[PDB]
Parts: C-alpha cells; structure tokens; sequence
C-alpha cells in the first residue's frame, strides 16, 4: 500500500540576482564565488502563510482532488509565521482547501516538508477511509530579524511557499520509500548556551547560525561534528534506497536542499560523486534554500520541466538542524498535464 | 484490552513558582477589575528556565512515571504556541537529547492552544500506522515573557503560564486508556486573530507586543457578531459530542471535566453556564491557580486529576481544549487504576 504524489506546486515571488545583492552590499565577492548563487526569490510583502496557501491552490487544482477527499492539512516552516497566537495552517485551509479537516503546523527546521510528510503518510494510513492530505511550507527571511545571505553562510535563503498533495488513491508519482533519521547530540549546534547543557536566554538580535556553530565544535569537536553529521546523511541515504530497493546508479534525477556549491560539494558532489547535471543544482541556484519546501520545489520541477521520465526513480534529500535527514525515493508513473515536454 | 487500544503510560509537568495575583496587582500587571473578572489566584512564572528545558523536565518526570524504554518511544513531537527561544533551531531535538536519548524522529507541531491535542492526534496515528511502533511522547513549552508577551493582557480574560507538560502514549499498555479523541476546525475564524482583512491576506509581520483584543474586534465587525459567536458555539458542541459518542459516553458519564485554564468569565460562558455543570466537577481551582500553558491545559489538567486522586478507577474523564483557528479537541479517558505516583 504505497502512497502516490497526486500534485505539487510553488509559488515563488521575483528574483533577487547576485549582482543585485553584490550591488547593494548584501553579498561580496568571496560570497558569490563561494556559493556561486545567481538569484534568490525574494517577497516583497507577500506572508508566510500567503505563500503557502497560493502554492497549495496550484498543487490542489493540479491534483484534482476534492476538499472533501482532503483528510489532514500540515503546514512547515522554519521562521516567524508573522503574528503570534494565530493559526497558519487554518489561513492555508481557509484560502486553498475550504473544508474541515484538521489543519496544524508540522516544523523540524530545514526538514520540515519532509517531517511532515513523515506524519501525513501516518495519518493516511492510520485509517482506512482516510484519502488525500496536504502538505505547504511557507517563510519570510526579511530583515531586521534574518539576513538571507550572511544569517548561515554557505546558504542563501528564499521566501515563497511549496505544497504536495499526497494520496492513498492515486496520482501521477509513487512514494516507493521515505526514511528519516535524527542525531539529537547536534541541537546545541543552532543555539546560544553549553552544547550538553541548557539553552541559553532569548535573543533578540538577527540570527546568527555561524556564531553558534564555532562554539559547538570548540566545544564537541570538529571531528566529532563532521562525522555525526556524515554518517546521520550516509544512514537516510542508504535507508531510503534500501527500502526502494535501489541503488544510487538507479536514480535518474536528485533533489538537493538548495544551499550554496561548496556546501553541495562538500556534502553531495565530491562525496557521492554524482554529476550536479543529475541534480536540481541549476534550480536551486536560481531560487534558493526554501525553509523546508526545497525537496517540494525541487520536484515540482523536475516533474514541471519533463526532466523525470515515467518509470524513473527520483531521490530527494533533505536535512535541517537538529540534525535530522529525511531522503525519499519516488517513482514517476507518468508525466502529468500541467507538465512540459 | 483490544489490538489498536491506546494507553497513556505516563505523563508530568514541570511548573515554575507561581506569582499570586495579589503580586500581580502590587506590580501593576493586573487591575482589579481583571483581577475579579477572571478569579485567577496565581500563575506560574518561570525565572530563567526556557520552552525546551521546561518541556525536557516534564517529560523526564513522564517517561520515568511511564517505565518505558527510550528505545520503545517512537517519536517525539512539542507542541507550542510562542517563540522557542532561538530561531532555525529544534527545541524538539533538545528534548529528545535530554529527556529520551534515543534516535526516532522528533519534531514540533502547533495548533496555538490546542497544540498537545493536536500533538496527540499525531501521535495516535503514527503508533496505529505501523505494527511494530509501541510508544510516543508528547511535550509542550512556553515562556509568556515581556516585551514580546504581556501575559495579563496581550489577551485579556485569560492569564497565560509559563511552564512544560509530557504525555506518554502507548500501544502496549498503561494506567488510563484513550476512549475516544475528536478535532474539529472551523478555518473561517483564522482572522480573528491577526491583522489584515479577515477575508483576506494577513498584514506584515508582528514581532511586537502580542493583542490579541485588537484582532478579535476588527474580525467581529467585518465577520459580524452573531456569526462569530454561533460559529464559535457549533464548533465547541461538535468536538464535546463527537467525542462522547465516539466513547459511548454522555456528559452525565464523565466524572471530571479537564477544562481550558482560562479566565471565570470565559469558562463560565463557554462552559459552566451552556453545559450546566458545576466548578466543582472540573480543574477549575487548578487552574485559577496555574495559568494557561500554552497547548498543554489539558495534559496538565489531566495530570493533575490523576496525581491528586480525584479521579478514580473505572471512571471516566474529559478533555476540552481549544485554539485560535479554529480548532476543537475533546478526548475521553477511562482510568484503568492509581499508578504508583499519585496520591489517594
């Protein structure tokens, strides 16, 4: 009982390009090298949830499914949804869905699209009368609070919404295998305070992710971090195709998180020795690192641009602080008509 | 019992001391018009401590109760309804790390106030989903503090806590078992509370002082009164008799009613004078002296009953709890037996 991907959509607000940011300051020299980033969607008062709910009314029109038939609604982000003691998930109901379902936040930082895929696939099949569900993510990374390009160097941060609808039914694309895996020792890596002890006081202040990285390793130890780090990757990676049984030599097309060439290369490319012309690397740099949509997004365009070929396998790969990594294989069953040639 | 019963195996709070409201009013947080309107005795308020560790204390206290395997906990999810602390960090990894030691996924999941029964719907289908799965903990954490929250008045009539909650749910067994668990959304009444047209898209962001008061009042004019309130009303009755028919109960049935921690006067009009039942039959003077914690009103409330021995053998509980939205949870508990932490 496999489920299916029934739809997907985005929604992306305008570019910002590299020369743009280096222009203003945002972005220098080494930056751009480094990253070799050549635009970031960026919104100009476009909300999270606003986002979210305009990509979840593309993906929900795509998949035909009727808002009867949509059992749970889950929303994930990764940064200030805009007003406090307010329900996202319930605007991105109301706006997209119009039904009655119950409709909550799912977040596990940069993997939450996948975390909530984790829990919408449980609800699916936790009952048999249970159809389709909804998954968005959806963020702002605007001052005075973050700085896409300076906030976690080495990513540069999008604002825009993704969505999927997934399904017991049917769809276009299979869920062949879904793994997610945690190393808890990692938290204090993303957070003020002793790494093995209590977070410290609130601030307040624009997030600042490099900061509290040097401290996790001066205190855990670099070669303690990078191997964790490795090895929570190397176990989604080889659990996911396990479970597919497949290979990576069976895998047509990759979706990588959308962070900057020499993260990708670090993690992906000279690891793996995959072509980056296998992955989404083009897409990504275009748009970039979308909370914790960027395995959404991804594969709405490789699905969107006809680049996956029904029968092919697809890996997508996510990972988000904490650590926690999800990897997926999805098989195209076919090519869907709001789909390119 | 029957495969596909679920249990609560264990559950505790962590709460900071509490300010009284004489304390309240001497400060100049509180008038004594509020002070009387809400009939608060005092509310938990933590110094130093933040959501997670709150959250990590709590389920310490849970999962010890419990005397389950951190390799049989499944999954861990927090639930919470105000800022972590840090921003692109887990507090859901920081509690596992501290209170579970093991590596199952952990993650958050929100729903405002209804949170740790949102949480709980969760939970419930990833143990049902798969044979083998037996345990998951539920956590929840908040820290009401200025200048980002007032917690007096961001949102007058109800006087929020900071403080951690845990529940341990099981497939395998445990002191209570969960007769029935109903949600129900009224999405319609998301706008009332944030800015931006109630109809249409939220305004810019709102990192400020929380007021919730000022939302409410633009959602009503636009949305009108008498619509608010029924819909309001409708969504509140389908989670309370969804859930006692799901149980085969009726409100005559239940022996404790878990109610949210909220102020006299909206207890009293959405509860003790629609239902007809008596303060006594509820957590009303727990949580007069407790405060609202964030999602975790109804673990904390249940806790309570449990601990204190108000509740007994072959009776049966109810859970209400409800969050901006709209969202409406209403679960009915049966306790099996007094597990070894509580009182008589």
């Amino acid at each position: 009982g496999d489920l299916y991907v029934a739809g997907c959509g985005v929604w992306l607000p305008p570019p910002v390009t590299t020369e743009q940011a280096l222009a203003a300051g945002h972005c220098d020299r080494r930056l751009a090298s480094s990253t070799r980033m050549l635009s970031v969607a960026v919104a100009d008062k476009e909300t999270p949830a606003e986002m979210a709910a305009l990509a979840a009314q593309t993906a929900l029109d795509r998949s035909g499914v009727a808002p009867a038939h949509v059992d749970l609604v889950l929303h994930a982000s990764l940064y200030f949804q805009g007003h406090h003691l307010w329900a996202p998930s319930s605007y991105v109901q109301r706006v997209a869905v119009g039904n009655r379902c119950p409709a909550m936040e799912v977040r596990q930082v940069s993997n939450g699209g996948m975390a909530a895929l984790e829990l919408a696939r449980a609800y699916l099949l936790a009952a048999p009368d249970r159809v389709a569900a909804l998954i968005t993510t959806g963020d702002r990374m605007h001052p005075p609070g973050f700085d896409r390009w300076s906030s976690d160097p080495g990513t540069v941060y999008a604002d825009g919404g993704t969505a999927l609808v997934l399904s017991r039914q049917g769809g276009f694309a299979r869920l062949r295998s879904l793994v997610t895996v945690s190393e808890p020792v990692l938290e204090g890596m993303h957070r003020g305070g002793h790494p093995f002890g209590p977070p410290s006081p609130e601030e307040q202040r624009a997030v600042d992710l490099d900061a509290h990285k040097r401290a996790y390793v001066a205190e855990a130890g670099s070669s303690f971090s990078v191997a964790r780090v490795s090895a929570g990757q190397e176990e989604a990676l080889t659990g996911a195709l396990e479970a597919a049984g497949a290979g990576l030599d069976d895998i047509s097309r990759v979706v990588l998180p959308h962070m900057g060439w020499r993260r990708l290369s670090a993690a992906y490319f000279n690891k793996w020795h995959i072509q980056p012309e296998r992955t989404t690397w083009e897409f990504g740099r275009r748009t970039g690192h979308l909370g914790g949509g960027d395995p959404i997004a991804g594969f709405d365009h490789l699905v969107g641009s006809g680049r996956l070929a029904p029968g092919e396998l697809c890996l997508l790969v996510s990972v988000g602080a904490g650590f926690s990594w999800s990897c997926a294989v999805v098989e195209l069953l076919e090519r869907p008509s709001w789909a390119a040639a």
